[PDB]
């Protein structure tokens, strides 16, 4: 857990403008967040991103997840080994909504977080899931009660996040 150049936007919320998984390597923390899917398929994304730095490794292991506990539900968690990126891999699913999936669930998503004293994660539902992410950095601060270190990699989108915070 030793974070480095980040910038503290509230008591518990810490914002920088990296990989995560440059930033898994380096630091390699007790838990790195997924922005997942309910089934656990890593196509794109963070989640493709994570699953390539761990040479498909967190792909078969959450196969088998799925395989022995189905999928999980929009707004759920699991935890699941982290491999050589952190000691535990968080995957937590934000709503779609692009394909028409509650906003109101990406309260629900940020609430696993607080199972955890510290995290580095990426927005949820940001990218891809279709939702604002100055909206999701939002919830996050409203929701998220344990330490979290955000990290965004698209500078225009980092930028956009520190303006309309401080
Ligand atoms: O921070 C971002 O720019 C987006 C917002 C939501 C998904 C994030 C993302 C996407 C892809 C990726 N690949 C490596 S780190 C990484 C991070």
């Amino acid at each position: 857990n030793s974070f480095s150049g980040y910038l503290k936007l509230t008591d518990n919320v810490y914002i920088k403008n990296a990989d995560i998984v440059e930033e898994a390597k380096k630091v390699k923390p007790t838990v790195v967040v997924n922005a997942a899917n309910v089934y656990l398929k890593h196509g794109g994304g963070v989640a493709g991103a994570l699953n390539k730095a761990t040479n498909n490794a967190m792909q078969v292991e959450s196969d088998d997840y799925i395989a022995t506990n189905g999928p999980l539900k929009v707004g759920g968690s699991c935890v699941l080994s982290g491999h050589n990126l952190a000691k535990h891999c968080l995957h937590v699913v934000g709503p779609n909504v692009n394909k028409g999936e509650d906003i109101q669930l990406l309260k629900s998503a940020y609430e696993n977080f607080n199972q955890h004293e510290v995290l580095l994660a990426p927005l949820l539902s940001a990218g891809i899931f279709g939702a604002d992410p100055i909206h999701s950095l939002r919830v996050c601060v409203d929701t998220v009660r344990t330490n979290v270190y955000l990290a965004v990699f698209d500078k225009n989108l980092y930028d956009k996040l520190v303006s309309s915070f401080l």
